[PDB]
């Protein structure tokens, strides 16, 4: 079926939802994926590696920016 995701820089969550906070999910950028206008952040919050562009209507980033913040390897 032609469904068609119009946005390009669009996103649904291709990860998971609380994880180790400074090894995934952990969002370090502010970018229109390159190839945008828009601005989004690229969580890597997998049970290894995975990403999670989350921006469309809610980001949460927000939080997660304390969490990304937690130390640095």
């Amino acid at each position: 079926f032609p469904m068609f995701k119009r946005g390009r820089c669009l996103c649904i969550g291709p990860g998971v939802k609380a994880v180790k906070v400074a090894d995934i999910e952990k969002a370090s950028i502010m970018y229109p994926s390159n190839n945008c206008d828009k601005i989004e952040v690229i969580i890597t919050l997998k049970e290894n590696k995975g990403q999670r562009c989350l921006n469309p209507k809610s980001k949460q980033a927000r939080l997660i920016i304390k969490k990304v913040e937690r130390k640095n390897f």
